[PDB]
C-alpha cells in the first residue's frame, strides 16, 4: 500500500497494549497535570491516531519554526505546520518533567495523554509572527485561525507523549471516527490499491458525489474514502447523525459495490488554506490514500486566499519529494446541457455559458430548508429526504 | 440486507446525538449511582451497541424467566437468555428511580449508562435455579458461568437505559471494537449480501482459516466477518495487539480481495454452550450476517455439553421462525493425504483414518511457543512469524 510519510510503518502514539494502557492511565491520575488548549488536544489526538506519523510528541520552537518557514524539521524531515503545546504559564506543573495533559473538551477534563517534558521555552513575538504569517499567510486577528493560534499563551512545552484516548471525537462518533491505522487496515480489507480521499463536513449533494465519482474514474482508483472532519456542533450546523446518514445513503444508493468508505477524524481546523491543504495531504497519505482532492479555496476562510492557491502551493512551496500522495485538482461542477450530465466545467472547453446550469451547495441547502426538492441534477431524492425530514422538524 | 431480529431497524441504546449525549453525561454525574456487575455492564454495552436489539433495557423477572424457560419474553418476542441487572441490595440508590449505572471494569468506576427504574424485584431461589439450569444446563457451581450468574446478588433492577459509552471494550481496542450498527454499515460498504460470521478469541491457525474459506465457498458467501470477543487479558493469553496482527495478516495474505473484515465486540462469555450459541446467532443476525459458524462444543466449558449440542439446539429447542440467520455446522478439520488439502473430515466419507493428518490448535501453539514451525498444512509462515516473534520474547 502507499508508504507512510517519513517512515516505513506508522508510529501512532496511542497505547495499544491494554496492560501498558491501564498502567499509564493509573499513573496519570497521580501526576501533576494541566488542561491544554483545544488546538494542542487535537494535535495529540492526531498524533495518537497515527495521522501525524512519525511525530513523537510536541515540537520545540526550533522544529516549529522549521515547519513554518520551510516545512522542514530540525532533522531534515518534512512537516508542514507547527505541532505545539502552548500554555499561558507553567504554574500548574512547576518543575515536574512528567505530567498528564488533560482534555479541555470533555467535561471533567479527563487525562488525554502523558508527557515527558524535554524543554519549556518562551516563544518571542518575532517567532510567533513568523509562525503565524508563514502558516496562515496573514497576521490579521480577524482570521479565526490566526486568533486561535495566538490565544493559547507563549510557553511552548515540548517532548514525547503517549496518548490514552481519542477525546470526544471517538466518544461521540463511535461508528465514524477512525485512526489512520484502521483506515489502512480497512483499505486492505476492501482489496483497494489506489484510493482517493475527499474531505467534507457538509452532507454531500450531487455535485460532490459526482466529483468523487469523476476523480475515481479518471484516476482509475479502486475506492473513495470520505474522511469527515468531526467536531463540536456549531450554530446552524446539521447534527452528525443526519449528516452521517445523508452521506451513507448517497454511498449506498449511488456508488458501485465496494467503492466507498465513510469515516471521520478529529482535529481543530486551522482555516489556513494552502498550508492546511498540504497538512491534509500529509495525513491522508498516512491513512493510506494515494490521491487527495483539493478544489477551490480549500480549507480557506474569508478573502485571504486565491481560489487555486491551495493547489499551486504543491508546485511552488512544498519541497520536492516531500510526499508520495498525489493531488487531484478539482474545480466547479455544473450540469452540462450538451452532455446531459454533471461535469467539471474546466474539463469541457467546447461549451458555452448557456450550456451549463449551476446550483451551489448553499442554494441547495436553502431550498431543502424550505421543503423544496432541488432538480435531480443537483439533489438525490433519498439524500434530500433525509435532509428535508430534518429541516422540517426545525424550520416549520 | 438481512433484517434485525424482532424489528425492521436496529434500536441501539447508545446516545448517538452528541448534544443529547453531553446533556445526559452531565446529568448522570449528579444522579444517585451504583456500580453494577461485570455481567450487567457487558449486557449494557451489547444493548448500547445494537447487538441485543430490540431490547430497551434490563429485564424484569417475568421476562428473564420467559427467556430462560421458553426463549420467549412477556410480549411473545424471541430472546434466548435473561439480560439482568442483579445487585446485592439497593442501599446505594434508596428510593431514587432515575440512576446512573457505573462501570466495574474501568478504574474510577465511570458512568456507563443512565437508567429509569421501572421495578425492583427479589429473585427467589426457585427462580434463580430455573434461570441457571435452563441456560447453563447445569446448576453445578464449579461451572464458571453458573458461579458468575449466581454471585451478583438477588435484587433485579429493571427498566430502560441509555448508554453513554462502550466501556473498556472500545477504549482499549479502538480499531477492532464495532457496534452492530457499524458492522452493518461496513458490510454494505463492501457490497456484500451473504456474509458468514466466525467467532474467535485465539489467533487463527490454518485450520480455522480454511474452515472460514470452506464455509464461504459452500455458502457462496460474499465475505467473512471475523468477530472477536474482546475482554481483559487472562493468565496465559496472547495480548490483543499480537492476536489482532496474526488474524489481520492471515486475512491480508491468504484471503481473496474483499472477502474478510476483522472486528470485535464486548460482552462477558457465559460458557453456556448451546444456549450461548443461540445468543451468538441472535447478535450476529443483528450485525448483518446471514450465516454463523458453530463447530463442536461451541461456547462450552468442562464436560457439561455434548459435542454437537450447540448445533442441535436449533433443531429441538429454538422456537420455529425465531430468527432469519442460518447456522453453518462445522466439525473437525484435517489435512487429507488423498486430496492434498485441508478438509472437514465429515465432508469426505470415502477416506480412511490413515488418509488424514491432524494437528490441534493447542499443539500448534505449543510448538510455536518452542520456536518450532508446524508444517505448512497447519501453520502459515507469516502468521507463525508473528506468534513466534511474540513467544520468543517471553519463553526464552
Ligand atoms: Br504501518
Ligand atoms: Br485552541
Ligand atoms: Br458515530
Ligand atoms: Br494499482
Ligand atoms: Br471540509
Ligand atoms: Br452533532
Ligand atoms: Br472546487
Ligand atoms: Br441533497
Ligand atoms: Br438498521
Ligand atoms: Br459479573
Ligand atoms: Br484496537
Ligand atoms: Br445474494
Ligand atoms: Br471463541
Ligand atoms: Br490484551
Ligand atoms: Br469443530
Ligand atoms: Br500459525
Amino acid at each position: 500500500m502507499i508508504k507512510p510519510v517519513g517512515s516505513d510503518e506508522l508510529k501512532p502514539l496511542f497505547v495499544y497494549d491494554p496492560e501498558e494502557h491501564h498502567k499509564l492511565s493509573h499513573e496519570a491520575e497521580s501526576l501533576p497535570s494541566v488542561v491544554i488548549s483545544s488546538q494542542a488536544a487535537g494535535n495529540a489526538v492526531m498524533m495518537g491516531a497515527g495521522y501525524f506519523s512519525p511525530l513523537q510528541g510536541f515540537m520545540n520552537v526550533a522544529d516549529a519554526m522549521g515547519a513554518a518557514e520551510k516545512m522542514t524539521l530540525s532533522d531534515g524531515s518534512f512537516f508542514p505546520v507547527p505541532v505545539l503545546c502552548l500554555l499561558e504559564n507553567t504554574d500548574a506543573i512547576g518543575d515536574a518533567k512528567r505530567i498528564a495533559l488533560r482534555d479541555p473538551n470533555v467535561e471533567g477534563n479527563p487525562v488525554l495523554a502523558v508527557m515527558d517534558i524535554e524543554a519549556i521555552e518562551e516563544v518571542s513575538d518575532e517567532q510567533m509572527a513568523v509562525m503565524t504569517d508563514k502558516v496562515y499567510r496573514t497576521t490579521d486577528m480577524d482570521h479565526i485561525g490566526v486568533k486561535t493560534f495566538n490565544s493559547q499563551g507563549r510557553v511552548a512545552v515540548s517532548g514525547p507523549i503517549q496518548v490514552l484516548n481519542f477525546s470526544y471525537f471517538q466518544a461521540d462518533f463511535p461508528d465514524t471516527f477512525r485512526t489512520a491505522v484502521e483506515i489502512r487496515n480497512e483499505i486492505k480489507e476492501h482489496g483497494w490499491s489506489k484510493v482517493v480521499a475527499f474531505q467534507t463536513r457538509n452532507p454531500m449533494h450531487r455535485a460532490h458525489e459526482e466529483l468523487c465519482r469523476m476523480a475515481m474514474e479518471s484516476l482509475d482508483a479502486d475506492g473513495v474514502v470520505v474522511h469527515m472532519l468531526l467536531g463540536k456542533l456549531k450554530k446552524g450546523d446539521i447534527p452528525a447523525p443526519v449528516r452521517d446518514a445523508a452521506i451513507r445513503t448517497m454511498a449506498e444508493v449511488y456508488f458501485p459495490p465496494n467503492t466507498v468508505m465513510v469515516t471521520g477524524y478529529g482535529f481543530d481546523m486551522l482555516y489556513a488554506g494552502p498550508r492546511e491543504a498540504v497538512l491534509h495531504a500529509y495525513f491522508r497519505q498516512n491513512m493510506g490514500a494515494t490521491h487527495f482532492i483539493i478544489g477551490r479555496d480549500h480549507a480557506g476562510v474569508g478573502d485571504y486566499y486565491g481560489a487555486f492557491d491551495a493547489q499551486t502551493i504543491f508546485d511552488d512551496e512544498v519541497p520536492e519529494g516531500a510526499m508520495e500522495i498525489e493531488i487531484f485538482r478539482a474545480d466547479h461542477t455544473a450540469y452540462s446541457k450538451k452532455l446531459n450530465k454533471i461535469v467539471m466545467m474546466r474539463d469541457v472547453p467546447d461549451h458555452t455559458k448557456e450550456d451549463f446550469v449551476l446550483l451551489s451547495g448553499t442554494k441547495v441547502r436553502e431550498m431543502l430548508g424550505q421543503g423544496i426538492a432541488p432538480p435531480p441534477e443537483f439533489s438525490r431524492p433519498e439524500v434530500a429526504k433525509i435532509l428535508m425530514d430534518y429541516y422540517q422538524s426545525i424550520n416549520s
